[PDB]
């Protein structure tokens, strides 16, 4: 195979230095290949908390890498390329929970996963998909501030029953902003197949699902459903990882979505990162002390 040199390298040098690599389920389906460890964003955060390599190479975006950095403080975490980052996460600031807090001062912060360390330090608790539900249903109040994704704030209201004041305006993700339409066609030509749609797409495609769960959730999905056929409305990365997992079931994209972040890390950049054990994420010691501490409560309240 064309690409031998730089898995076989990459390899090489992950047993030579002592790196863990870690890697998000929407990576390159050759970066997930290479990994020790390929998951969503809670799988990603539990298996930070319990690793025990000095050095971690990280691929994904940046919130990820500077979770797993802030669980990890004394470990050296790297990234391929540092510009990997979630838009969605960078519109909300510590400006905007701050107001947010003096509007509603006895509803407390959830923030997902994906948002800056800085406004991290400012949360009551962290959450994903996988568990923002049982998060906020578990909290002892019947409002909640939520950041930054208002798709799934809202299934969160939906689910828990709560009040749910999303922060910033119109927080969501355009990958997963699917067209409800493309569920009704499917189900015409696969009127068998279960549809299965990530939390961060829109309410109408959501409510014709089958199954809605993070990445992490629609793996398991398989387990217990004998489906031959699944639907994915999530990120393409999720097709190679599913279809590794069950060779023997089919999984057709809900539609075509790409997140050009996530496709940031490639097979060179990946190799040059080893080669130069570069770029280490770094944090203030302040920001990783406060930040840790609603990223703990997460872990709290789950059990
Ligand atoms: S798929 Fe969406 S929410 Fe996930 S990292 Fe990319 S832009 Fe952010």
């Amino acid at each position: 195979h064309h690409h031998h040199h730089m898995v076989d390298e990459i390899l090489k040098l992950k047993k030579e230095k002592g790196y863990i690599i870690l890697a998000h389920n929407f990576q390159i389906p050759e970066l997930q290949d290479i990994a020790d460890f390929v998951g969503d964003s809670l799988q990603l955060a539990r298996k930070a908390m319990e690793l025990s390599e000095k050095k971690i190479l990280f691929l994904g975006v940046d919130f990820m890498a500077e979770l797993v950095k802030i669980l990890n403080p004394d470990k050296k975490v790297i990234v391929p390329d540092r510009s990997a980052t979630c838009p969605m996460a960078n519109r909300l600031t510590p400006e905007i929970i701050r107001e947010y807090r003096e509007k509603f001062p006895d509803a407390p912060v959830v923030l997902y996963v994906n948002s800056t360390s800085e406004c991290k330090t400012l949360a009551d608790v962290i959450c994903t998909s996988a568990n923002a539900v049982e998060v906020v249903k578990k909290l002892d109040s019947s409002v909640v501030i939520f950041g930054p994704d208002r798709n799934l704030g809202e299934y969160v209201a939906e689910k828990t029953g709560k009040k749910v004041i999303t922060i910033p305006e119109n927080g969501h993700c355009p990958v997963h902003q699917f067209n409800a339409e493309s569920i009704d066609a499917v189900r015409k030509k696969y009127p068998d197949a279960k549809v299965i749609v990530h939390p961060e797409c829109p309410k109408p495609v959501r409510d014709k699902a089958d199954y809605v769960g993070s990445t992490g959730q629609m793996e398991k999905i398989p387990e217990r459903d004998p489906s031959r056929i699944f639907v994915i409305g999530t990120e393409i990365g999720m097709i190679h990882k599913l279809k590794k997992k069950f060779p023997d079931r089919e999984f057709v994209p809900l539609e075509m979505a790409v997140c050009v972040n996530m496709k940031k890390n490639t097979l060179e950049n990946t190799l040059h990162a080893l080669q130069t054990e570069s770029f280490e994420v770094i944090l203030p010691k302040e920001v990783i002390e406060k930040a840790k501490k609603p990223i703990l409560r997460m872990f709290e309240l789950m059990g």
